[PDB]
DNA sequence: GGGTTTCCACTTATTCAAACTTTTAG
DNA sequence: CCTAAAAGTTTGAATAAGTGGAAACC
């Protein structure tokens, strides 16, 4: 347990690493064939899991359990205690695109709690729910409940509400790297980054107003696109990211990663990154941050 | 119970984070 | 000539999302 957690910066760490989860499930001792589970979830590597261990305490609610060889997960799916999930995010928002999923979590909560999950009707819509939330139906499920179910729902347009939650979100999606362009031999270059897919794009072309720097650049690996808000201007990263989450603290292992990315942040503030020794301390920090660690 | 809930082990991609090099700016 | 800033490239894996099995519970 141990450190809480701020609610903002935990509603942007969900917005990142969260995820929504509606089982229907075929189940021959259920009166109606079925069978469901309702919860949100985390999953992290295992040198993360003080937040999970955190976020728990902070809510009090769900369990830790291994995910694989080097992951570990908190899930929340006792009925009762999705309150808690409720009651946070109504007072403090998602706003990315999970929203919509959260939506759709919410609405298949309404449903169990009148029990009607237990009636042909409630799974029935339980069905229509969950062809909407995150990658939808089975084709299995989908032919099993023959009739005109949408997989459509509202875009969701919100904007950033304060630096709490962008301190939770890039302690979810977020990259300080000391980059050593290859005449010392080095030019050493800080480097910030925020990923997303392009479903998100709204909220990733903001980032440039909201922050007052940086740019936006398209990555395509095959059929697949994503988005990179990135910035290299020293003076944008020494007075506008720095001091973002130097107010905002960061939680989990990357905290240290812009700890150490601070220090490099100070030592080219004082040009000691032109000195021979002054380049020697930076490669050392940065061969043990990121991957290194 | 007998139907239902909750928990635990584990899997599967892809959306991430991360690392690296080349070119242009001032 | 020099250092900074930006454009550019590549991809492994930590994520997001999910399933099987069954103890536990009402
Ligand atoms: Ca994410
Ligand atoms: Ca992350």
């Amino acid at each position: 347990r141990r450190e809480s957690i701020n609610p903002w910066i935990l509603t942007g760490f969900a917005d990142a690493e969260g995820s929504f989860l509606l089982r229907i499930r075929n189940n021959n001792k259920s009166s109606v064939g079925y069978s469901t589970e309702l919860g949100f979830q985390i999953t992290l590597h295992n040198k993360d899991k003080s937040i999970l261990e955190n976020i728990q305490s902070t809510w009090k609610v769900g369990v830790i359990a291994n995910s694989g060889d080097n992951a570990v997960s908190l899930k929340v799916t006792r009925f009762e205690d999705l309150k808690v999930i409720i009651d946070h995010f109504e007072k403090y928002p998602l706003i990315t695109q999970k929203l919509g999923d959260y939506k759709l979590f919410k609405q298949a909560f309404s449903v169990m709690e009148n029990k009607e999950h237990l009636k042909e009707n409630g799974i029935k819509e339980l069905v229509r729910i969950k062809a909407k939330l995150n990658w939808g139906l089975t084709d299995e499920l989908k032919k099993a409940f023959p009739e005109n179910i949408s997989k459509e729902r509202s875009l969701i347009n919100k904007n950033i509400p304060n630096f709490k939650w962008l301190a939770g979100f890039t302690s979810g999606e977020g990259h300080f790297a000391v980059n050593l362009i290859k005449k010392l031999g080095v030019q050493v270059q800080l480097r910030f980054t925020i990923t997303q897919h392009i479903k998100d794009k709204n909220l990733m072309n903001s980032l440039i107003t909201y922050l007052g720097c940086g740019y936006i650049r398209e990555f395509n690996k095959s059929e697949f696109s994503w988005l990179e808000f990135r910035v290299t201007k020293f003076s944008d990263i020494n007075d506008k990211i720095i001091p973002v989450f130097q107010e905002n603290t960061l939680i989990g292992v990357k905290l240290e990663d812009f700890e150490d990315w601070c220090k490099v942040a100070k030592l080219i503030e004082e040009k000691k990154h032109l000195t021979e020794s002054g380049l020697d301390e930076i490669k050392k920090i940065k061969l043990n941050m990121n991957k290194g660690r």
